[PDB]
């Protein structure tokens, strides 16, 4: 049995290789690459510039000194005033830079009037610093708020299921939301995922062929309050149309389904997937419910979810048949 | 008459229950969470962030000091010099962490050459200092700029009607904007909700069945000025095909209305809602008008807005009867 | 003739009255308000917030030195500590909280350990001092980022033409871009505006048709790189089926032309606008040229932009005079 | 042979000329206009920023000195108390006003009680600050972002191919992301690129025509994991549909390739472009795989992605032969 395009997480199970022009186009895009990393290396690689720009100015200010003749009187007294008051080591010169660029600005260590370049240079750092900053609060907000972070609050059933609705056959997967706040904008797809040979013998390693769920009467668009069971209606133009209880439970092929919606409060799309293996799919079975009244209110109790009940009444030939026979 | 699944101010009046992997789904989709809670939560949340990074720097400060010995001599002197001036209780030393990670730094308590632990930990603290100050600024944008406040000023008619236009039978609601600031990409949806049992006798809760409102031709797609009067005309393909006015004054099902645009400041998509059950539609009636010319330009006056009128002349009988017979 | 429901720059023409449930509404919905008003009000309105937290704490201040005595011996000696180093007079206790809560912190008004009442404002107001500078910053980038603005770069022609392309006859405006940066996923609208009565006799003050410009098969996405001229097909489902050059130049109708797009920095949604009345259309006209090429490149003389020339050969009866002859 | 409307990198190749109005319409558009400069223009755009209202302010509490007679006695006595402490030069004012705006507040140079406008200068300054500050974070958060940037990490092939599938004629190209992070509501995209004239004689300098590749049954949308080859039927409705290997060989139109999908982190779309003159379309070609198995996932090795090898059995008339022969 081939194994799976995408994880039942949701998950894509590929791996890139022989992109190798990729750290220039990583670096030409490097916001994406960067809000992608972890956390603790977007951090330190953050922490990095305040060390580098500290050190660099602080070893400025330390030359400025060191020349100026600060080290030996770096209080200064009447007749002797110095570029930075207070600076008379490195380390010193980097509690200047660190208090400047930060702002704390402590003050023991203080830039006077006395030396233009020492000016200067707490303008071009206090630039440089705001700068840093604003990198960092946008890295941060950026990694912050993205919504794929949502698929966690969605929930996909373990399992599809063929059954009988209103006299067609169909494919069915359920989907929910774990949130009160809505996903806006919802709406579903679907894809069967098999190689195959065409008849000019050409092969596709894994071709991506439709599932209908909708679309064209914009029926793929849902309002997500309680789960809902969604619908392929297995007919003459599905690439299940010729498929029996029979040749799933011994056929080879994935099926992969997509939610995608807007995160209610930012308005960013999200994107939730799962897959189902042909030997994940329940023929003749249906979900439990999962939602019932009460006095006020509805309610939905999710340990049902995702729990299927069979029902033996339902044909086991292909809706092919189905119809060839009727 | 069974209850309503959304309410007439847009809200869902459905429980969860039994989802129990909840938390660490929320955790891993934190931000959602985060920006969802009630902003005093938010705030306190973020306050007991900055409480904890204080004191436990205070703490490290002092520690440093209480075996540097400075607590003694904390102002130093000829021949001693502390690893920050002027931390002589832990009152000071969470002074001192304050000051420095609020960036304050008023200076009388002050960081020295001293100690490089002292120094790596003023390092130290600016950085984290950053990064929580980044996540305040990114959650409170965030939960600022949530466009599903902007539904408060989007308005719905607290009736729906069905009457007669063009030759056609049509439920109509209305919609109307509230601000001179539009809705972009604005259209609009809709959907009816009752339960219902199957030929294959399987029990829906609630099933939700689209009331096509002009998508296949991109009707639904609107640009809302002054107030429109929406229209599902009510055809062979309409849920409400074989519904007639006394079917609707002893019927039981409910009318679910969206609109869906984004607000033109931030472009975020808002989703505004509302609801109309069978008992709220009022067969044989029509909005007055709300739209009227001046001089120069035209206005609305919104008092007339959820105004009816009936219009005794409109058929009773269903826009099916109505066809079987003409 | 009756004016104009949207302006030629894209402004709507309509006034809104006797909403006046509206300030509550505008409270609720208030992030959406407070970025429509004008620079200087938010801005002062964020001043205001400024001015009343340092007045505030100022004031509370001011209280406890005032109290605790400290009026009198400011700067401290042996044997006695005042709450805030040197606040003497009200001015002293506002200079101090505006030192803290902006975090300027000069350092000669300074907090000390001894009262925990100082202490735990001082931690208040630089939580209170996040959250107000957040607020801030988030409501200054949005109103930076507003995507309306766009639309001042985006240009539509001054007049439409009707005129004939591949054998139809067809209402063309023109629109173009500005700037070398792109509008992403741009298509286009179109609408009829004028009062109707129906069959059923009902009065419809502004009833806004759609004027089809290829929505069916997606030929409303433009990818406008150069100015593009918009058609549309004059045909039997057209509303300007039967219009000929006559009825036009004596009739009393609107067209509403759209343009939305996402901003390609940003990608944010913009929506540009313009309108036509009747007697702004140019029957058997058509737009010169602005597209020339270049011995490497192309380039566009936007001068040319919004002029026509007259093509005599154009039919002058209506498109349905047109096929009900042939 | 015309030279290209597209590069192959994606770049538009027109320039716009006597557009006359545009700066005041860049104006009018500043942030779009801002966001789209070079960083090194931004920044030092706001480096000027903050020098002028450093020396403005600066400037004017040296005025405020100089007339309280400050420079004289900077450090005060036993009656007299300046301004500000230790404002002695020009250069020691814009040091305080550096120290202020920037909120560094060293201290040695200090605001008193004494003169309500130094007080309410600082406080002036203090509100400026932020706002500048603001736009700054605001412009370089949003540069930062740009989606544009993702384009460099997703692919088209260098070349089309046309070649029989299923029995149909078809343009093909190929596309592929470099990253793992995905595109979110992928959809594609293409168009014919030739001058044209018809048959009332109009000449359109550059025609866009429709190369529908799926927009119908959303046949458009990709879930583009490993690399999707686009299909552009051959067929009644094309307009390659009487086009042969010969005409191809000689023909002279480029074909413009779009995909549109959304960066995941950020949810703002990316429009990633490409292009294929007609002499870089390969008849008779099918693209080498790139996708295998592996034990536990798949494998695309990128070296194959842009390799055709030719298929000698594919007929060379047109798709209009084709079926004007069957
Ligand atoms: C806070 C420390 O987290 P840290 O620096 O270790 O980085 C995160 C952590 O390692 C998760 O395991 C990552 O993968 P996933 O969550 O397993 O995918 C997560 O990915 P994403 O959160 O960057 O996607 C990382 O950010
Ligand atoms: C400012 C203090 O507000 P506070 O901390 O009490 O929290 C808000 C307040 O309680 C509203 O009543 C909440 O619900 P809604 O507005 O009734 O839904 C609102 O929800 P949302 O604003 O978080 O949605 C809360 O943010
Ligand atoms: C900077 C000072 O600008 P100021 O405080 O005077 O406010 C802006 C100015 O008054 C424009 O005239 C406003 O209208 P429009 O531009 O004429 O619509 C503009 O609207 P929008 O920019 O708020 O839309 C205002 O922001
Ligand atoms: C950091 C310094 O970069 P600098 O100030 O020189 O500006 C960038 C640099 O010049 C690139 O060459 C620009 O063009 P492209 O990348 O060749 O288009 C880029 O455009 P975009 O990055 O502004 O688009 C500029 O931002
Ligand atoms: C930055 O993140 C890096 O991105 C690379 C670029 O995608 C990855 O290399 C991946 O892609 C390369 C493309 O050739 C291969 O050489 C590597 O084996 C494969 O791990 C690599 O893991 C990852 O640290
Ligand atoms: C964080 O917000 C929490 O989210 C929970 C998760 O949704 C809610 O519990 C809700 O959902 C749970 C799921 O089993 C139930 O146990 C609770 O009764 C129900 O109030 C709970 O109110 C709310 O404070
Ligand atoms: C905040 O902006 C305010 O919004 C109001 C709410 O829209 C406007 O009043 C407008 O709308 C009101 C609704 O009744 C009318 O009373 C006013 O005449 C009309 O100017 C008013 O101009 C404007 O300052
Ligand atoms: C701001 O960026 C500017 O934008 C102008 C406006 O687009 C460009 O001028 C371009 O457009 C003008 C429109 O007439 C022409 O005069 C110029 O030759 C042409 O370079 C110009 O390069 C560029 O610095
Ligand atoms: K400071
Ligand atoms: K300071
Ligand atoms: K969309
Ligand atoms: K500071
Ligand atoms: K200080
Ligand atoms: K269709
Ligand atoms: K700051
Ligand atoms: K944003």
């Amino acid at each position: 049995c081939r194994n799976r395009f995408v994880k039942k997480n949701g998950q894509c199970n590929v791996e890139f290789t022989n992109m190798d022009d990729w750290p220039q186009r990583y670096i030409a895009d490097m916001f994406t690459t960067c809000v992608d990393i972890r956390w603790r290396y977007m951090l330190l690689l953050f922490s990095l510039a305040f060390l580098v720009s500290w050190l660099l100015f602080g070893l400025i200010f330390w030359l400025i000194a060191l020349i100026h003749g600060d080290l030996e009187n770096p209080g200064g007294d009447d007749t002797f005033k110095p570029c930075v008051l207070q600076v008379n080591g490195f380390v010193a010169a980097f509690l200047f830079s660190i208090e400047t660029q930060t702002t704390i600005g402590y003050g023991f260590r203080c830039v006077t009037e006395e030396c233009p370049l020492a000016v200067f240079m707490v303008v071009v750092q206090s630039i440089v610093g705001c700068i840093i900053d604003s990198f960092m609060i946008g890295a941060i907000m950026a990694k912050m708020a993205r919504p794929k972070k949502r698929a966690q609050t969605l929930l996909f059933s373990h399992n599809a299921v063929v059954a009988m609705r209103d006299g067609k056959l169909c494919l069915m997967w359920r989907v929910g939301n774990l949130r009160k706040s809505h996903i806006v904008e919802a709406h579903v797809r679907a894809q069967l995922i098999k190689p195959r040979i065409t008849e000019e013998g050409e092969y596709i390693p894994l071709d991506q062929i439709d599932i209908d769920v909708g679309f064209d009467k914009g029926l793929d668009r849902i309002f997500l309050v309680s789960p809902i069971t969604i619908l392929h209606e297995i007919n003459e133009d599905s690439p299940l149309f010729g498929i029996s209880r029979q040749d799933l439970e011994t056929d080879d092929f994935e099926i992969v389904v997509i939610l995608e919606g807007m995160v209610e409060a930012t308005a960013m799309t999200t994107q939730a997937r799962s897959s189902y293996l042909a030997s994940e799919i329940l023929w003749g079975h249906r979900f439990e419910p999962v939602l019932f009244e009460e006095k006020n209110q509805y309610k939905v109790d999710y340990s049902h979810f995702h729990k299927t009940y069979e029902v033996p009444s339902t044909p086991r030939c292909s809706a092919k048949d189905l119809v060839e026979n009727k």
